[PDB]
């Protein structure tokens, strides 16, 4: 049942979700980031300053060497094998997964996440090396009978070291206790990322009045493995300005907005009213329909009482990561190509909402 994998993510505020999963025989225990924004199983496999544990293959009885090795420079390079993987607290199977064993990398791990590894929930189109190499997901559905979907419900910290941070990774269904009102579901356009189409987007309910196709240059994915909203450029300034303004009986330093420093109130004093609402318009199941998701500045400024902008610039187009699904129930329906968001179970003037349908085309940004 679902309820056994309600506060299965544990994190710290920026360093992403993580799931405990074992790999080998006897289980081997680590932490995983809980990423849709690629599509490989890459777990720590040798020492590591920033790790504290890491996957032995040596250790496991049940290890099969792919003799493949891969290499991913953006950098970690590994060896691809098979093992026996499972989440303790997550569906009661155990597979047999690809697994790249990460044997040496630079600038992945991040010191004291506390996470070992990376699940990553996306498409084999991603995969590294290649399609071939079936990501996790996948080998989870065909080899049991685990519902082709999964759901996050991110929750953040709320109210000396960066706040700790909570949440549930549902996988194999929708838990109902985890959200409220309506789910609505925007296309998976292309099934790599998991790539969806904006069509709109306001700040306190002004519309940016840009071409959609901006909105969606070059593509809009969800990305659990990204800690901002991240917009192209355009847009990203056309939100920044319209914040701005919004905010402007108190004004910051740009070093603020660009993400770089933190503001800061004393504890309780936070000027939360200040920050305007930011609606995102997503591309309805229905032609010419969509509806919006509205996120708080409780959001989109991420504690480090002191704050960092976690709004910021993408030149590979928007990517909707923690800070957006932190306001929502996030259900990526595999099976019917599509995702849901719901207001998730997780101030008293305003709240994050989900709201269609709202009227209108063309803003996908072809490939
Ligand atoms: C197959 O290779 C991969 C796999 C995953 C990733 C990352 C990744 C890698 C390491 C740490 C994080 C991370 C850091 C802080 C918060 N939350 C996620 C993300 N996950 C995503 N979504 N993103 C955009 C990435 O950079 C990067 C590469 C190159």
């Amino acid at each position: 049942s679902f309820v056994e994998m309600v506060d299965n993510l544990r994190g710290k505020s920026g360093q992403g979700y993580y799931v405990e999963m074992t790999v080998g025989s006897p289980p081997q225990t680590l932490n995983i980031l809980v990423d849709t924004g690629s599509s490989n199983f890459a777990v720590g496999a040798a020492p590591h300053p920033f790790l504290h544990r890491y996957y032995q293959r040596q250790l496991s009885s049940t290890y099969r060497d792919l003799r493949k090795g891969v290499y991913v420079p953006y950098k970690w390079e590994g060896e691809l094998g098979t093992d026996l993987v499972s989440i303790p607290h997550g569906p009661n199977v155990t597979v047999r997964a690809n697994i790249a064993a990460i044997t040496e990398s630079d600038k992945f791990f991040i010191n004291g996440s506390n996470w070992e590894g990376i699940l990553g929930l996306a498409y084999a189109e991603i995969a590294r090396p290649d399609d071939s190499l079936e990501p996790f997901f996948d080998s989870l559905v065909k080899q049991t009978h685990v519902p082709n979907l999964f759901s996050l419900q991110l929750c953040g910290a709320g109210f000396e070291v960066l706040a700790s941070v909570g949440g549930s990774m549902i996988i194999g269904g929708i838990d109902h206790s985890l959200y409220t009102g309506s789910l609505w579901y925007t296309p998976i356009r292309r099934e790599w990322y998991y790539e969806v189409i904006i069509v709109r987007v306001e700040i306190n309910g002004q519309d940016l009045k840009m071409d959609c196709k901006e909105y969606n240059y070059d593509k809009s994915i969800v990305d659990s493995g990204t800690t901002n909203l991240r917009l192209p450029k355009k847009v990203f300034e056309a939100a920044v300005k319209s914040i701005k303004a919004a905010s402007s009986t108190e004004k910051f330093p740009d070093g603020f907005w660009l993400g770089e420093q933190l503001v800061c109130w004393q504890a309780g004093t936070t000027p939360w009213n200040i920050f305007p609402v930011i609606s995102l318009y997503l591309m309805g199941e229905v032609t010419n329909q969509s509806f919006r998701i509205t996120i708080l500045p409780q959001q989109y400024l991420r504690p480090v009482d002191c704050y960092k902008f976690a709004i910021s610039q993408s030149s590979t187009g928007t990517v909707m990561g923690a800070v957006i699904m932190e306001g929502f129930y996030v259900v990526f329906d595999r099976a019917r190509k599509r995702i849901g968001f719901a207001v998730s179970a997780c101030d008293e003037f305003r709240t994050a909402a989900v709201e269609g349908p709202f009227v209108t085309e063309d803003c996908g940004y072809n490939i």
